[PDB]
């Protein structure tokens, strides 16, 4: 899919903080 959540999660950047984001985007 497109980097939708990633774009909005750009605030994190670091793959580390991105973890929590990927987990939250697993809802839909």
């Amino acid at each position: 899919a497109d980097d939708r959540c990633e774009r909005m999660c750009q605030r994190y950047h670091d793959r580390r903080e991105k973890k929590q984001c990927m987990k939250g985007c697993r809802y839909g």
